[PDB]
């Protein structure tokens, strides 16, 4: 079973977003297992932002055009370089740029790693298949008390599981990697995505289908919560909900 938790403080909608320094261009630290486990907080940390229930990644470097500076969609980039429908652009790719794109916080999305941590709340018992339509650059998934991070303990350093329920590290992968999770209703379910990229476009689009065959994509409103931490809330822990013994 995946553990599970029971916090009893304050709710707050949404995710907390932890920012660390990552270098542009770096193609080796975030293929290492170690590295997007827990590895990236011993990196400079950059800042965070709480309370995000829209999770997905769409950054999309600028085009300078004469007619301005336009984000350009990836698949829009032809020759070397153009943005279709903008002309030829006179800014490189190879270079950081600066955006508020990720979660409102101001930072380098081109270059750039990221923690998402909260609670996913399950409204019915039954497998949910989490997915990543693709990943630019490198991302996992970790859901569970012992592989995302431990109950009543969102604020913590990171563990050191690699036991991750999506796999997304940059070895590139498929479309559409899957990890399934087997939820009972009712619980917090601890929820950890680690997101890095090294140049350019990013995307992480974040997607769950529920036991019951719908989907939710982007928009994790009324699934993603955050508690502060209480390290004294004995009982929080549910190492197994479907033989947890009191009422929920
Ligand atoms: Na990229």
């Amino acid at each position: 079973a995946t553990e599970a938790c029971l916090p009893a403080g304050q709710r707050k909608s949404g995710m907390n977003i932890n920012f660390y320094q990552y270098s542009l261009k770096d193609s080796s630290t975030y293929s290492n297992a170690a590295y997007m486990a827990y590895g990236y907080a011993s990196k400079t940390k950059l800042g965070s932002v709480g309370g995000q229930t829209d999770i997905s990644i769409d950054y999309n470097i600028p085009c300078v055009s004469s007619s301005g500076t336009f984000p350009c969609p990836q698949e829009d980039s032809y020759g070397n370089w153009g943005c279709k429908g903008m002309g030829a652009c006179s800014n490189s790719q190879g270079i950081a740029y600066w955006s508020t794109d990720l979660f409102g916080f101001y930072t380098t999305p081109t270059n750039v790693t990221l923690e998402m941590t909260g609670y996913f709340l399950p409204p019915q018992t039954g497998s949910y298949t989490f997915k990543f339509a693709t990943v630019d650059d490198s991302a996992i998934l970790s859901v569970g008390g012992a592989t995302a991070f431990n109950c009543c303990a969102q604020q913590q350093p990171p563990i050191t599981s690699t036991n991750f329920t999506i796999d997304g590290i940059k070895p590139s992968l498929p479309p559409n990697i899957e990890g399934t999770v087997y939820m009972y209703a009712g619980y917090y379910y601890p929820m950890k995505v680690v997101y890095s990229n090294a140049v350019s476009w990013g995307t992480l689009p974040i997607s769950v289908t529920l036991p019951d065959g719908t989907t939710v994509s982007d928009d994790f409103e009324g699934y993603v919560y955050s508690f502060d931490d209480d390290l004294s809330q004995s009982n929080c822990t549910v190492p197994d909900p479907s033989n947890y013994l009191e009422v929920l």
